[PDB]
C-alpha cells in the first residue's frame, strides 16, 4: 500500500533542546528521486544523540535524531539503483555520494556531503520529508532514524545480508564500526602489536575487537572504573589497569609496562587530559595514537610538539576510517561468518517508546548500549 | 704515520654557553674497538649546534659541536667493518645501532642510542676521545665534528662515494636529508600532490626539492620574507606566498587557494603559531602535516583536537626519518646520478678558522648554508 503515499508514525521529536523526547504523529512524505523510505526495525542509543540535546551538537531544531540504526525498505524513489523494497539496509550518517575529492582518495572516507560539518537538517535538496502538524521537522545527518519510517538519500543508505539479525547488526552503523574501524583501518594495527585502548564503554570495546581482529598480542584495556574490566577481559584485553591503583603517572607504568611504550594507543574517553595521555605512552620513534572520538564543543588541548619529532603519528577519524557503502556490507558479511559478536556490547534492549528512558541509562552510564527495537 | 698515536689538532671548543668558540689545540686519543678516526674536510653549520650556545640544547660542556659533516677515514680500531682508512664517510648524528627496538622496526629510525633524548656528551663506553690541557671535553651527538680530526662509534659513520664533492655531500649528513626526507620519506608526498612548505630556509629548500622528487604537482612556498621566493622558485616552488599581503589568515588563502585545504604541508619555520597553521590547511579528511623541526625549549601548542577527527595526520621526525646508514649512502649515489643539486643552498663557504664568524650570518639569517671547509 504505503508507495507513493505520505505515511503518518509515531516518532521521537526533540522540539527544544534540554527537553525530553516527545512520541508525536508524524507524516513521512513519500521519496523523491534518489531517496529510499525506510521502515525502521532497531535504532541504538549514541551519546552523538544526546549531544544534540545538549546544544553542544548544534544542529536545526526541531529534530528527529537516530543515526545509528538498520531496518528494511518500503519504497524507492525514482532513479535508485542500490537498493529495492524489502532490503535490509543500514542508514548511513557518513555518506557515500561516490564523486568527491574524499570519495575517490583512497584513504578519506569522510564524504564531502556530510551533514556534520555545517547541519543544515535537510535532505540534500535542502528539505525536509517530515511535518508534525503541518510544521517541518528537520532531519537529523540524513539519517533521522528514532522515526518508525524515515526517508535516506541514496548515498546514505547501505543494503546487507537478509538473514542478518538486525536488532544486533545497528551496531555496525555507528558504535562498533567507530571502534573496530580505528583499529582495523585507521591506526592499522599489526600482528604481534600492544596496544593500549583509554576509556571501556562500547566504541573501547569494539577497539579491543580490532586489536584482536589484527592480532595485537597485547591489549591494556584502561579504566578508573574497575567494574569495566571483565566484559573488556571478555573481548579480548590481555590485562587491564585502573589509573587509580599507582601513585606512578599512568603513562609512565604503561610504558615502564611496555619496554618503550606501545605500539598503538587508542583514547575511547573523549576528553583533552587522556589524549595527549594516550600520545605519549606509544612508542617514541614509531607510535601511533588514534582519537576514536571528540565531543562536538571540544576545547584546545596543551601538547608539546616534541612528542611529535621522535617520530610519533597522531591520527583522528569519523565512522572508523571506513568509506560507508563500501564497507557496512563487508561488517555484516563478517558478522555473518561468526567473528566479532555484538553480543556483549547490548546490554538493555527496550521498546521504542522508552526512548528517554534509554537516554538516561546512557546518562548514568551504566548501559554499554541500548537497543531500541520498533 | 697517525694510526695508534694520540693527533693533536685545532678544533673550536665551547668552554661555556653563551660565549664564542675557541680556535684550541687538542689532543685527539686512537680509536678503540669498534671507534673510527675521521679526518674532517667540510663542516656545515646548524642552528642546532648553535641552539647549544645558546643553553637551549643542555649537553654537557666544554663540547666541540658540529653534526653536519663528511670527512675521511685515518685509522680504524679494533673490530671494525664497514670501514677503512681512506674512505670518504659522514659522521651520522642519528646512529644506526643495527640492534634495537627503533632499528629493527621497518619505519623507526631514531636509534635507541641517540645522545639527544639525555646527552651525556661521551663516546658509548661513557668515554671522551677529547682532552685539551688534560682537561676532557665532551663530544656532542657522537660526531663533534668542529674539531681537525674526530673519533665516532662504528654505528655513527656510513662510507659513501670515493669520488663524492666532500664540499656539497656534507648536507646530507643533517640539513638537506631532514628536509627532503621529510617530504620523500616521512610524508610519503604522492605524485599529482599539492603540498605547502611554510618556512624557506635551507631545510624548507629540501623538502621542495623532495616534494619535487616524488612528483607533487604544486608546490606553494610560504614566508613572510619575500625575498626568499626566488630560489625557492628554483628549486621548484610553482607559487609562492607572502603572508603579510592578504588580509585574511593564511590558512583560509591556502585552502581556499587549493579548493579544499593542500594533501602535504611541512612546517620547516619551527614555531607554534605556523605548526598549528600547517595543521589546518591541508585536506580535512586526508591531509598530513609533517612538523620537520621543533627547536629545544619548546613549549606547549594549544589545538582543537577536533582538527584530526575529520581524517588529518601528525607525524613529526627527526633526520627526515631516514635510517642513518643505509640512506645516506644511497642519498649520495642519487646526488652522484645528478638528481639534486645541493649547490643553491650553499650560499658561503668560509675556512674553518673564521667558525664564529660563520655563526653570525647564520644568526643574523642572510645565508642559506654557511659550509667551513678545513
Ligand atoms: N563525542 C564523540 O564523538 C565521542 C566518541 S567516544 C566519546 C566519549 O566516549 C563516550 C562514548 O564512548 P564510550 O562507548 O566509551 C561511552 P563512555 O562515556 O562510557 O566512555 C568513556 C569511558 O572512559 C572511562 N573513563 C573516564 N575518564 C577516564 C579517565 N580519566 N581515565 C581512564 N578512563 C576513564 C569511563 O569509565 C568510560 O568507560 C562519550 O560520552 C564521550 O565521553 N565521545
Ligand atoms: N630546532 C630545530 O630542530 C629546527 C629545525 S627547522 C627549525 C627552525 O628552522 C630554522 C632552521 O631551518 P631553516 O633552514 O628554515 C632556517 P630559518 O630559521 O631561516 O627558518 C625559518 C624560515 O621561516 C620563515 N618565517 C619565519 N616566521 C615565519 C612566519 N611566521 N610565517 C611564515 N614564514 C616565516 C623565515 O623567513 C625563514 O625562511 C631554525 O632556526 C628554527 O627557527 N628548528
Ligand atoms: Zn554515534
Ligand atoms: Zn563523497
Ligand atoms: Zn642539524
Ligand atoms: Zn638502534
Amino acid at each position: 500500500s504505503t508507495a507513493g503515499k505520505v505515511i503518518k508514525c509515531k516518532a521521537a521529536v526533540l522540539w527544544e533542546e534540554k527537553k525530553p523526547f516527545s512520541i508525536e504523529e508524524v507524516e513521512v512524505a513519500p521519496p523523491k528521486a534518489h531517496e529510499v523510505r525506510i521502515k525502521m526495525v532497531a535504532t541504538g542509543i549514541c551519546r552523538s544523540d544526546d549531544h544534540v540535546v545538549s546544544g553542544t551538537l548544534v544542529t536545526p531544531l526541531p529534530v528527529i535524531a537516530g543515526h545509528e540504526a538498520a531496518g528494511i525498505v518500503e519504497s524507492i524513489g525514482e532513479g535508485v539503483t542500490t537498493v529495492r523494497p524489502g532490503d535490509k539496509v543500514i542508514p548511513l550518517f557518513t555518506p557515500q555520494c561516490g564523486k568527491c575529492r574524499v570519495c575517490k582518495h583512497p584513504e578519506g572516507n569522510f564524504c564531502l556531503k556530510n551533514d556534520l560539518s555545517m547541519p543544515r537538517g535537510t535532505m540534500q535538496d535542502g528539505t525536509s520529508r517530515f511535518t508534525c502538524r503541518g510544521k517541518p521537522i528537520h532531519h537529523f545527518l540524513g539519517t533521522s532514524t528514532f522515526s518508525q519510517y524515515t526517508v535516506v538519500d541514496e548515498i546514505s543508505v547501505a543494503k546487507i545480508d537478509a538473514a542478518s539479525p538486525l536488532e544486533k547488526v545497528c551496531l555496525i552503523g555507528c558504535g562498533f564500526s567507530t571502534g573496530y574501524g580505528s583499529a582495523v583501518k585507521v591506526a592499522k594495527v599489526t600482528q604481534g602489536s600492544t596496544c593500549a585502548v583509554f576509556g571501556l564503554g562500547g566504541v573501547g570495546l569494539s577497539v579491543i575487537m580490532g586489536c584482536k581482529a589484527a592480532g595485537a598480542a597485547r591489549i591494556i584495556g584502561v579504566d578508573i572504573n574497575k567494574d569495566k574490566f571483565a566484559k573488556a577481559k571478555e573481548v579480548g584485553a590481555t590485562e587491564c589497569v585502573n589509573p587509580q591503583d599507582y601513585k606512578k603517572p599512568i603513562q609512565e607504568v604503561l610504558t615502564e609496562m611496555s619496554n618503550g611504550g606501545v605500539d598503538f594507543s587508542f583514547e575511547v574517553i573523549g576528553r583533552l587530559d587522556t589524549m595527549v595521555t594516550a600520545l605519549s605512552c606509544c612508542q617514541e620513534a614509531y607510535g601511533v595514537s588514534v582519537i576514536v572520538g571528540v565531543p562536538p564543543d571540544s576545547q584546545n588541548l596543551s601538547m608539546n610538539p616534541m612528542l611529535l619529532l621522535s617520530g610519533r603519528t597522531w591520527k583522528g577519524a569519523i565512522f572508523g576510517g571506513f568509506k560507508s557503502k563500501d564497507s557496512v556490507p563487508k561488517l555484516v558479511a563478517d558478522f555473518m561468518a561468526k567473528k566479532f559478536a555484538l553480543d556483549p556490547l547490548i546490554t538493555h534492549v527496550l521498546p521504542f517508546e522508552k526512548i528517554n528512558e534509554g537516554f538516561d541509562l546512557l546518562r548514568s552510564g551504566e548501559s554499554i548500549r541500548t537497543i531500541l527495537t520498533f
